[PDB]
């Protein structure tokens, strides 16, 4: 029923399979996006692959197609399988190459697409938890590469479940805050908004466009570093991320955020984002 | 020609194949072992397997069989290819789950063993080293103790190496220690003496516990601590170790000569102690 | 019903105050310890007496009466309340000056000592623990190793622990490394060998250094060594040792099962043997 | 004749005395501002009230009464002294519980509010001021962000200066950049322009907010900027602030003259327009 | 042929020697500055000449001289050698004193002024752009020798620089002891990212005068411009990067780490910049002769 | 009249110059030692030889002469200044080169040999100061290397001058007791004596020697990570180095080292010490 772009041809999830050789599987040597389609439009649709050819040549890795090929391909994908609302995961490994780490031996790196439908967290707004890992360093592994090194990621979601939180919490290899294990943190004090600057984290494309929204209602806004006790004493707290939207953050580390519920302005730009994802993106169909 | 273990079948190399939706593809979410069979036997196999578990346990991955039948199954692969000279890969991911990055989703880990023949130019020689811009993964953030199938941070260091002239990278760590080659522990000998890193900052190498060994029986003055750049480029040896490259003199590293240039004589000696362990010790693969 | 010296006077607990204007209180500005009573005996009281001293000394605050004096003055107080098995207390802040910060407008340490009773469920079964977001004190900015009453560190830890399911909250330090507990030091088993971070980052713990030499006496084999995450997760046995706990098994750790989820072998031949050394030594409260 | 507020009675100065069980004596558990009242008006009393929950937020502590209330508490206080120039230290702890820290089994908040009168030599000639060994209290430890009762990082800064000739301690913070003082902000000014490091890793000044908000009024080109050493040794002028200091001019930092040695011409200018602040600003006591 | 400015005397460069009892010599103690003139003006003397004396400030060493008198011997010395295009290195060192590290026991710091004849043989030398990689030694801390002090201690820009001569580089790219971004082993960097401009705050490197005139002509250009960490990650997935200081210009960087920047030749922002700082150095400076 | 060896002359102090251009006087590109001689005998030259090698090594720089060659020269100009008790000073610089900070365009690295003459702290001991930068990073510009640039060394000096310390203490960038600006720091407590390892400072040859001495003796001894804290509560402290030899430390930032007097421990290291530099060393005449 629902078929996956591998390769140049279409092929059922169920067969969907890549061979264990590729460096992509062995070593997680490969980039990914994650991309939302609404109403039969790709909501920044250039944006995302823009990102993913950044995270390909952080990681000297050569996408085999051009940019306007990719798109047509993801476009392809959601049209193939019907979609209009739908979660779309382009991937590029580095390819099949010998059992060591060279990336120079590898050859020919596989082009995937992943196209999923979409169809009460939000009205109550998540519990989150700091984590005692800190996110990757950015002289490390830097958590701008969206690839699929994401056992960091998956380490802060383990604790976060066995810890009692929906959400985890990085701070950086410095102590400062980083974002949450999947999505971009911000926290609102006294009518105005921070994030943290970029390097920590991952440059979110819907961070950006909350940023424009604030920006727009003239919501006071600053890019800078911020600490637990910001996270511990905002007025509200929210992440955000492709798959979240905008998720308001209500307890962290057992203290109610304000007043525990979620806040005014997390709301008004829940609204704000929504209309935004309504009237934009890269139609699919004509 | 080559079978590999997937799942309790075995499947020929091309057509060894996982689905997209496994985490360990995914996310990277996954453990595996470099194990060598050298003469029908396989080396350390108990040593590779303990590894391998406390790498799942680390990620909380549960190992779906018993480390005997493990075991079993990786000798049962090399039977199968009628390999004695080999080397081993077994692999252990977390699952399909959904496309989110939570474990809880995924349900069955699969295990994958692969077993490729495995028959020192460089050796004579000796190889050239760079020291990379990029940190070690720190021992607080994604630990370097876990054998993962997240090792970016291995190639980048390594995709440095092949830029900039080295055979191998050598990494320091968040704290500015050195750590180890991109895939291989650091020893570094001066004075008679032998240093190497505490394996916090790295990973606790099956070969560098078997060295150590045998630098305690030779009786060559040894000691497990911290070592800087500056001790790199000082020593009057440097040799690396691992599953693969067994014990790999360093002769260069950031364009200085490493003492004289060539393999020196304990890496020599240590060389030729190992290669003899090699030949009489492992578990049988027919026998 | 029970009297704490304060001062040079005995007082009634319900009137053991002291003034708002103390910096102990206003600035957390004094030093602590944690000693114990059994049967009789005071276990250790010269070295936490020792500690009590280096702490005052680190902090730059000078205990107005000598050693000796102190030791008289907490038997004294135990003998007061007529107590043979007890937790005390002993708290010498910088005294009354002004409500700025500067020490030196301080004139006269307030001594006080505390005595309560001593009369586990959480033993048999162990204690599960998590690991805190916040790092440990610096040893460069507020040295863990002065037990001083600026504990707010441990108190957020222990906030953590309490809203994220620990018993027990494990810090790290400024470095990654493992600390110690919000109240005690820890120890790592793994393949029958122990280990335990060096003191730097952490307490001299007086329990640890009494732990340390069972595990030497019994010939167990012992590494003081910088732990990780990876160590903690992938331990046969880990534990807790303190004044109050004793040895306090660890059984879980960020939702991991430490080995079986049991206490371990080793950690319960250390409880007997610790049990045991604290009936048998000790200054005696009572002639 | 000087009366304190003790949870709901005004108490002579000298009978002013909390429980040596309070977790805010014990563990340095509880939070407290400072604020000052200027010819019978309070200065900035609402700012200072939201930052005394904010530091109880921080370290989860209920204060038991509201902001309002709180506030009127303050000025009553003030009123039974017929204070009219004050120095306000409201401390509000975690109150009395077990000898262990777990704030759980702590009970009933105890709210203290100190009001002492207040009565420029050393502002006509500047003051002296060293850089510190010890960092400041790390963001991702003990934020200093948060007003508690936990000073001695704030007192060992101060004993350095005391012991190395400085009337004042500079920070430096856990990654090498300027923090504050041992009791205030600080900001550098050099070529007509002025820098103040960002808050995180020092306390968000009451007085330094005010100082902005004059400095941008004044159209002064500024900068919320981390700083180093450097920038401190090459500035133009220095100057702390806080609300006991105001604006203290630093003159000499590590042996070197600050510009030409003296006060300089923009902290001059700030010192007048922050003094016309306090004139005419405040929540009146009396009228 | 060539005169050297040594304590108030005009000596030849073979003969231009200092005492090896010299603080500046035993332990790199003194400060220096590189300036250029163009066309018979020195280019931003004043600021060079501000920044030597916060140099000595930051490491307390008081220069013998007044600034405007700092000034008059280094166009004195251009002067002597009749140059209009040139290099030149002022010197500032803590003096002979006994063989301890103690300043105390040093009297009498030496100016020195070096002026080597300097320029284009050939306009565009930058023509293919540099190739950069990136070393494993950080940069000295901010906390530790603060790299905003350009001072005679520079083995850390050399082992950077023996790192990039070993591992394939023209030019090394330090990061600093937080893994931020810092500069070159001699000259402060800027990365160009769809349209936009960033590079590292100050605090980590050094407060270039090339990076500020580079910034005024930024703003004057309207580019948007931002001061802020950056990372590997920026570096690598740059439009363009380019590296800034007075001996260097304006270098477009078009490898990092083997991996080619944007189109692998000197970028569009790169060269209009290249443009606009070649016009500002035929305007500007003090005048050596008129 | 005292000579200065100097590319193979030996010239009076007053006329002992280093060319302007050398990258030893521009960049502080160039090695160095101290070494002591005690009546008549050169103590441990050629240990002080073997990391004089190793600095160079470090730096990449390839001394033009073999270290017997170096040796010989070093008791030579001894020799020719009629000394029995001195301070040698062997230095070599990269040599000259352009302006450029780039080692390859130097050529010829100069070799200089300085002896000076060696003729009431002890007895009371000295007052320290910890300082506020931290020492050079064994990853940045590793101590280790006793090179030309001690600029880190003079900025923790002048805080020392400036704070009323007769000596510096530094810590390192991971905030662990480094050394002082010129000598390696042991601390003495319980009867037990600890030092910091050697990555994050120098490898003392005193230090060495110091080190021998306390195992002879019998005395405690771990190689271990010591912070402020051990410092300040310590029963004794003392540095080493060439020309401190053994300098008991007495007071650490306004606080008394103990009884605030040199320790006995200290004092018997310091005959033990003394005792060594009498009986040991390469002859200077015959
Ligand atoms: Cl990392
Ligand atoms: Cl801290
Ligand atoms: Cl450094």
């Amino acid at each position: 029923m629902l078929y996956v772009y591998m390769d140049g041809e279409f092929v059922p999830e169920n067969e969907a399979k890549v061979s264990i050789f590729d460096h992509g599987f062995l070593y997680g040597d490969g980039v990914f996006e994650g991309i939302r389609a609404y109403n039969g439009r790709v909501f920044r649709l250039k944006e995302h692959i823009d990102r993913l050819y950044d995270s390909a040549k952080a990681i000297d890795l050569e996408i085999p197609i051009t940019k306007e090929e990719f798109m047509e391909i993801i476009l392809e994908t959601l049209r193939k399988n019907n979609l209009r609302d739908a979660y779309i995961r382009p991937i590029v490994t580095r390819g099949i190459g010998d059992l060591g780490l060279d990336p120079r031996k590898c050859q020919n790196p596989s082009i995937i697409v992943i196209t999923k439908p979409w169809g009460d967290l939000y009205e109550k707004g998540l519990t989150a938890i700091t984590v005692a890992v800190r996110r990757n360093s950015f002289d490390a592994l830097p958590p701008n590469i969206k690839s699929l090194n994401y056992l960091n990621n998956i380490l802060a979601k383990i604790e976060a479940n066995a810890k009692g939180g929906d959400e985890a919490i990085f701070l950086d290899r410095n102590g400062y805050v980083s974002e949450g294990s999947g999505d971009n943190i911000f926290v609102v004090k006294n009518g105005a908004i921070t994030t943290p600057p970029t390097i920590n984290n991952l440059r979110g494309i819907t961070r950006e466009a909350v940023i424009e929204i604030i920006n727009r209602l003239g919501i006071p806004f600053k890019e800078t570093n911020i600490g637990l006790y910001d996270l511990y004493t905002a007025d509200e707290v929210f992440v955000t991320g492709t798959a979240a939207e905008i998720a308001p953050i209500v307890v962290i580390d057992g203290r109610k955020i304000g007043d525990g519920k979620p806040g005014e302005i997390t709301r008004k730009l829940m609204e704000e984002f929504s209309k935004l994802t309504e009237s934009e993106g890269v139609p699919i169909y004509e």
